[PDB]
C-alpha cells in the first residue's frame, strides 16, 4: 500500500498532495511542528543522496512579517512545519480517479465584507492612502465564507480533485492537511523558486475576467490595451525588482510579459529572474510577502493593510514553501503565494481570502467583480455550477402520439362479421403486408403471407389482398409490376373478393381506364385528411403516382359500375369500391393511418358484397 | 484488473473494449474488456456457436462484425468490397471501472493527416437532390440514406492510438448506446453510436428507430432550438418514417408484432436525435435473427430491397462495415439466448496502416434540403473527428498575434537596465557613494544602476550614524509619506540631514521624498497633486532634453521660478513643467535632485540620467 492509498484511506494525519510546475502529483507525509521563527525551522546540514529529495513543506502565515519589524494583525496563526518523512510521485490521472467525490456544498455561504461594504473601503484606500502619498499600489483582503457539513479530509480531497479537473494555468494546485487546519488550493502565483543559485519570482497583476460565456479576443485585446492594468503590472513589476535587487546582488532580469490563461480569468505577468546564496530562511524572511499581495512600499503597505482590514488574514498572501536538496547536495526552493486558497478547520468552516491591487485609478465596482472572479474557480470546485427534462420539451414529444395509429403502441398481447374470414396477402417487395396481416388478425381474420410469383390455389381463400411496393405502376416493363396486372385482370375475371393496397390500387387504375399521373410534390411519408366515402378520415400515404380523374362513378367493361373516393379540387384517387372489390391508395396499417384496423374491415367488408 | 492490463501492453493481439448501457442510476460506468481468437466464417449460419448451456452466470460467447456486403444472404444487391464477416470469440473477458481504465490509457498524437471527405459538400449535395428528385420522386420509395466517408491518416499507427480515440470519446461523449474500440489484428474499430440494433433478453426484442437531428450551435443548444426542431414538418415525418420501417421488421422477428414506446429526444455532445423505441417476443436463431434484420432502415431506407437499389446506384464506394451490426451473442445465467448488438455508425474503421474511414450518412425524404443534409453529416460526425484531432488541443487565445503583439509592446519606451543579462551590465569611475534609505527599497535599484556607472555603493537608514568623509556623494532616498509632515520622526530626520548636506557643501543627489523636502529648505511651496502620479510615465523637459520617466507620488514643489538665489545656498536652477509650475528637478551649486525615479522600470535611460544627476552634484569637487 503507497503513501497515496494510506493518505486515501485516513492512514496519514499529515499529509500534502501538490501538483506542481504525464502530469504527476507529488505526495507528502510526515510529522508537524510549529516553530517559532524561520531561523528555528528543523533543516538538517548539507547532504547530498544523489538524487532530490525534499526535506520540510513550510507554511508561512501572514502573523510571520513581526520577523521583520512589521505590524500585522496577530492572531497566533502558526509557522508550519511538515517533515518530508516520506515522499511519493503518483500519476495525476490515477490519483484523480481513485479519489471518492462528496458533498462538498458551502453551507452560508458569504463574504465577511459585502460588495457594498468593500467598495466604501476601496474608495477609501485610493483617497486617503495613495491620494496622501502613503504608496502606489495595495492590497485589501476580503474573505469568501462558509460550512462543509460533517468535515473531514476527504471532502477536502473531493475539492482537490474538482480543481485539478476544472482550474488550468496553475502554478501549484494543492491540498495540504496539518492535522488542525487543511488547505485547497489553485494558484497561479510562485512565491520563490531556487535552483543552483538561480532564484525567480513572478509578479502578476492585472486581470481579464472571463464572461460567463467565455473568454472572446475582443475582449482580451481590450483589456491588454487598458491604462490602469498595463500601470498596474508595471508597478508591481518595479516593487519585485527592489526584491530581487535585495536579495540577489546583481539584481533581477525581467523576461516577458505573458498572459496566464485559467479557467474564468486570464492575468499579465512578468518574470524577475537573478542570482543568490543566501540562506533560505533568510531569504523566506526577507521575502515576506510578495507585493503582487500587499503593496507598494511594502512597510508602508503593512501599516495601510491594518488600517483598513479589522481581522488578521490567517495564511492567506502568506507562504507555502518546499525546501529541499538537489541531487548534489545544493539548496532548493520551490514556495508559492497563498492565494486562490481555502483554509478549512476542524469544525469545517471554510475561508477565502481574496483581494485586488488597488490603483490610483481602480474603479471600485471592478475591483469588487475581480474579486468575485478570482475566487470562481475555487468556489466552483465546492459547489459545481437537460434539454429533455425540460416540460415544452416533454410537452412537444408527448404530442407526436396524439392523433396517430393507436394500435401499434397497444400491448402485443391483448390488441363477428369478419370473424373466421380467411385472408392471402400477396407481397408487391413492401414488408408492411406483415403489419396489414398484424391488423386483420385483430379483426378476427385468419392470415397468410405469399410473393407475386408464387402459385397459389385460390379456393383456400375468402379475400384476396394485393399489396403494396416500389417502382411506377405504369411500368409494365418491370415483371413484377407486369405480373399485379395479371393478378388483378384474374381476380376481377373470376369475381373474386379482393383488395388492392397502393401500387396495387395504382394497378387496378389503370386496368380501369383511370389515368396514372406523377405527383409533383410526392406524397411520401405524409398524414392527410380525407373524405373517404362520405368520412372524414386520417391516413398515411407513401406514395409518388396517384390516379387522377373528373368522374366520381365510371362504368368499366367486364366489371360493372366502380365508386371512386378522390379529392374534389385535384381529382387525386383516394379509393375505389368496384362491386366484388375494394382498394386504397393509402396504408391503413401505418402508424401515420387512425382507426386503420376499422378502415380495412370497412374495405373487406365491402369486397366481400356479392358472396353476401 | 489484469485482462485489461495486458490489452495495454500489447499481450492481447486481438480484443474489444466496449463501454456499454446498462449500469444503474447512481453507479460507476463501467467497461467491458474482452480478449480471444478471430475467425472469418463464410456465413451466419455457420457462426461459431455452441449448442445451448448453462453456468449459473451470464456469459458472452462471441462478438461478430456483420459488414453491409452480408447482405447478399438476403439475395439484395451490395457493391462487394470483401469486408469479410468477422467473429471474435470471448475467451477472456473482464470488467473494469471506466474511470480507473481511462487514467491508465496513455494519450497519444491521434492527429488524423491528409483530412478530408471523399464525397465534398457541393458533390454530396448533388447526390442528395438526385436522390430526392430521381428516386423518391419515381416512387422508388420515401427515405433513404446515402453514405460518404470521412477520411484521414494516423502516423505511427498502432491499437494505443486507437485507445486514446477511445479514451477522447468516453470523456467527452454523451448518450451513446456503445462506445467501443474493437481491434481484430489486421482491422481496427472505435466508435461511439446511438442506435442499438437489436437486443434480445429472455426473448424480448427490441429495436430502436432514431431520425431526426438538431445541430447544436457552436454555442451550445438552446431550448428554442430544440423546439424549433421538434416542430420541424420535415424532421417529424423522417421519425414516424422510421418508425413504420422498423414495425415492419419487428412485424417479420416477433409473430405477434412490436408495440411503439416513446419518443425521446437523445442528447448528445454535438447534435440531439429524436427516437422511439419498438418491444416484443421471438424465439428465432439468433442466425436467423441478424439475417432477417440486416440492416437498420435507419441507415439504409425504404422499402429496404428498393433501398439498397438506391444506394448502389448512388454509391460508387462500398460500404465496408458502414451501417452493418456489431453483435455480443451471449447466453444467460440458465442457457437462455442473449444478444446485445449495435449499429456501426458514428464510427471508423482504422487499417493495418493507420488509414481510417468513417463513413456518415443521412435520412433523406420528399422535404430535405441537401445543404442541411450536408451540414447534418458533419454534425454527426463532428464528436468522432474531435476524438481525433481536439479543439482544445488548437492554438491558445494567448497566442493570437494581436496578443503576442500586444504584450511585446509593454517592453517599447521602458528600462533597458532591467532586461539586460545581470551579470551582464571615466567619469565616475572611482567615486563612493552613500545611499540612505528613506523606507522604500527603490535604494536597492539606485544602488545596482549607480554600480553599473562605476560607483562604489553603500546603503543605510535615515537614523543610522555615519561618517561622511567615507562618501564623495550622498543619496538622499525616497519614501512614503507627506513632505511636508515634519512631526513625522522620519521625515523630521529627512530634513537634519539635507540642512547638514547644504551647510557642509557636501555633494549630494535627492530623490523623490527628498526631493521634495530639500525643495521646502529651499523655499518652494509643497502641494497634493489632485490626480496623482502614482505609478506612472510622463515625458517632461529635463534641463533641455525631453526625457520620459517614471512618477510615483502624490505631493510636488510647485513653482513660477526657472531659477531662483537661495540664502546660505547660492542658485539654484529649477527645471518645471512651463504649464503648472511642477517641479522635475532642481540643480544646485553643490547638489541635484529629481522628483521622478530614475531607477525605475518605467524610466527610459536612467543610468544616464543618474549620471548626469552625480556628475552634477560633484561639480565643485577636485
Ligand atoms: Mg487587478
Ligand atoms: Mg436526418
Amino acid at each position: 500500500r503507497n503513501l497515496f492509498d494510506r493518505v486515501l484511506h485516513g492512514q496519514a494525519p499529515c499529509f500534502a498532495l501538490i501538483a506542481r510546475s504525464r502530469a504527476m502529483i507529488d505526495v507528502f507525509a510526515g510529522a508537524v511542528s510549529y516553530p517559532s521563527s524561520l531561523a528555528e525551522l528543523p533543516l538538517a546540514a548539507p547532504t547530498a543522496t544523489g538524487a532530490d529529495r525534499q526535506e520540510l513543506l513550510v507554511m508561512v502565515p501572514y502573523r510571520q512579517l513581526h520577523e521583520r519589524g512589521f505590524k500585522t494583525h496577530d492572531d497566533g496563526a502558526p509557522l508550519v512545519a511538515i517533515t518530508c518523512d516520506e515522499h511519493e510521485t503518483v500519476s495525476a490521472q490515477l490519483a484523480l480517479a481513485a479519489i471518492p467525490d462528496a458533498d462538498t456544498a458551502l453551507g452560508e455561504r458569504h463574504f465577511d465584507i459585502d460588495d457594498e461594504a468593500y467598495a466604501e473601503i476601496v474608495e477609501r484606500v485610493i483617497t486617503d492612502e495613495i491620494g496622501t502619498g502613503a504608496g502606489s499600489n495595495f492590497v485589501i483582503k476580503r474573505t469568501l465564507e462558509g460550512d462543509l457539513d460533517d468535515y473531514s479530509p476527504a471532502k477536502a480531497l473531493a475539492v482537490f480533485k474538482r480543481l485539478m479537473r476544472r482550474e488550468v494555468g496553475a502554478y501549484w494546485i494543492f491540498v495540504i492537511h496539518t492535522g488542525e487546519r487543511t488547505f485547497v488550493g489553485a494558484t497561479p502565483e510562485r512565491h520563490l523558486t531556487l535552483h543552483e543559485g538561480c532564484a525567480t519570482m513572478n509578479p502578476i497583476s492585472g486581470t481579464y475576467r472571463y464572461p460567463q460565456s467565455g473568454p472572446t479576443i475582443d475582449g482580451i485585446n481590450a483589456f491588454l490595451g487598458d491604462r490602469k492594468e498595463s500601470d498596474e503590472l508595471y508597478m508591481v513589476l518595479d516593487e519585485e525588482l527592489k526584491m530581487m535587487a535585495r536579495i540577489c546582488p546583481a539584481g533581477g532580469q525581467v523576461t516577458g510579459p505573458h498572459l496566464r490563461e485559467m479557467a474564468r480569468l486570464a492575468h499579465t505577468e512578468y518574470f524577475i529572474v537573478g542570482h543568490t546564496e543566501a540562506d533560505v530562511r533568510d531569504l523566506l524572511r526577507e521575502t515576506m510577502f510578495a507585493p503582487t499581495v500587499t503593496g507598494s512600499p511594502i512597510e508602508s503597505a503593512t501599516r495601510v493593510i491594518a488600517r483598513h482590514e479589522r481581522a488578521g488574514r490567517g495564511y492567506y498572501s502568506g507562504i507555502a514553501a518546499l525546501i529541499g536538496r538537489d541531487a548534489r547536495g545544493g539548496r532548493t526552493l520551490d514556495s508559492a503565494i497563498l492565494i486562490r486558497t481555502a483554509e478549512i478547520d476542524r469544525a469545517g468552516h471554510v475561508r477565502i481570502g481574496v483581494g485586488s491591487t488597488l490603483v490610483r485609478h481602480s474603479d471600485a465596482v471592478s475591483e469588487v467583480m475581480e474579486t468575485h472572479a478570482k475566487v470562481a474557480a475555487l468556489s466552483n470546485a465546492f459547489d459545481p455550477p437537460a434539454l429533455g427534462q425540460h416540460p415544452s420539451v416533454q410537452a412537444a414529444l408527448r404530442e407526436r402520439n396524439e392523433g396517430i395509429a393507436d394500435f401499434w403502441f397497444r400491448p402485443y398481447g391483448g390488441r363477428a362479421e369478419l370473424s373466421g374470414c380467411r385472408a392471402l396477402i400477396v407481397d408487391a417487395e413492401d414488408h408492411f403486408t406483415a403489419m396489414i396481416a398484424q391488423q386483420l388478425s385483430s379483426l378476427g381474420l385468419a392470415t397468410e403471407v405469399c410473393g407475386v410469383h408464387d402459385a397459389v390455389d385460390l379456393a383456400r381463400y375468402d379475400v384476396v389482398v394485393m399489396g403494396p411496393g416500389p417502382g411506377d405502376p405504369s411500368d409494365a416493363g418491370d415483371p413484377r409490376i407486369a405480373r399485379l396486372y395479371a393478378w388483378l385482370r384474374h381476380l376481377i375475371d373470376e369475381g373474386k373478393p379482393f383488395m388492392a393496397v397502393c401500387l396495387s390500387h395504382q394497378i387496378l387504375n389503370a386496368i380501369l381506364g383511370i389515368p396514372l399521373v406523377r405527383r409533383e410534390v410526392p406524397n411520401q411519408g405524409i398524414q392527410v385528411e380525407i373524405d373517404l366515402f362520405g368520412q372524414r378520415e386520417r391516413v398515411g400515404f407513401y406514395n409518388t403516382y396517384v390516379a387522377q380523374t373528373v368522374r366520381d362513378e365510371m362504368d368499366v367493361d367486364g366489371v360493372g359500375t366502380v365508386a371512386i373516393s378522390r379529392d374534389p379540387r385535384t381529382g387525386e384517387v383516394h379509393a375505389l369500391r368496384g362491386p366484388t372489390f375494394s382498394s386504397m391508395q393509402f396504408h391503413a396499417e401505418s402508424v401515420l393511418t387512425v382507426d386503420g384496423p376499422r378502415i380495412l374491415g370497412e374495405a373487406i367488408t365491402h369486397a366481400i358484397r356479392r358472396e353476401k
